[PDB]
């Protein structure tokens, strides 16, 4: 039947990634996670790529201001990358920030995995985090950030260039949104 939006855009990561595209976007900055975006999402949704100017919230908690986002966002990528704390904790703002309307979560995990390779040569082997235990360390986070540091720690593989990993990983970041 007609692929959904979560399916073409599985599709999209898969070939982001095949295609070598991947490795040839901007790390750690708001311009590199708006390229992920418009590959995921190029075609599926009018504002792929673009930053939000309404507010958005799931559940209780309010993801940051619209009317402050470009702001947040320079200071955002501005922030270091040379330790895995530092860099959950700049992963930890940029989910905060959550700069589009819809694909946040799967963009900036991507975004997140890049950072991690760049400058750790490591990667988070996400089919092997639960979805329940990423969704309540990811929820803790902009108040203690240190469930999600040792749950992605106990995660992280230095394989970073095999298939299984990262198509089984895409797989599971999808599937954290709700999609299989
Ligand atoms: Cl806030
Ligand atoms: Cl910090
Ligand atoms: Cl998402």
């Amino acid at each position: 039947h007609m692929k959904s939006i979560d399916e073409q855009s599985l599709h999209n990561a898969r070939r982001l990634f095949e295609s070598g595209d991947i490795d040839r976007i901007e790390v750690g900055t708001t311009a590199g996670l708006q390229q992920i975006h418009r590959y995921l999402f190029g075609g599926l949704y009018d504002f792929a790529g673009q930053i939000r100017e309404d507010n958005i919230s799931k559940g209780g908690f309010r993801f940051a201001n619209a009317m402050y986002l470009k702001e947040a966002l320079v200071k955002i990528e501005q922030m270091p990358e040379r330790t895995f704390e530092e860099i959950i904790a700049k992963y930890v703002e940029m989910n905060i920030a959550h700069p589009f309307l819809e694909g946040n979560g799967r963009s900036t995990r991507i975004w997140l995995d890049l950072v991690l390779k760049k400058n750790l040569k490591k990667v988070v082997n996400w089919q092997n985090v639960s979805k329940t235990l990423y969704l309540q360390a990811m929820e803790r986070s902009p108040v203690n950030d240190l469930r999600l540091r040792f749950l992605l720690k106990d995660n992280l593989t230095d394989d970073v260039d095999n298939r299984e990993i990262i198509f089984k990983g895409i797989e599971q970041s999808f599937y954290y949104e709700g999609y299989e």
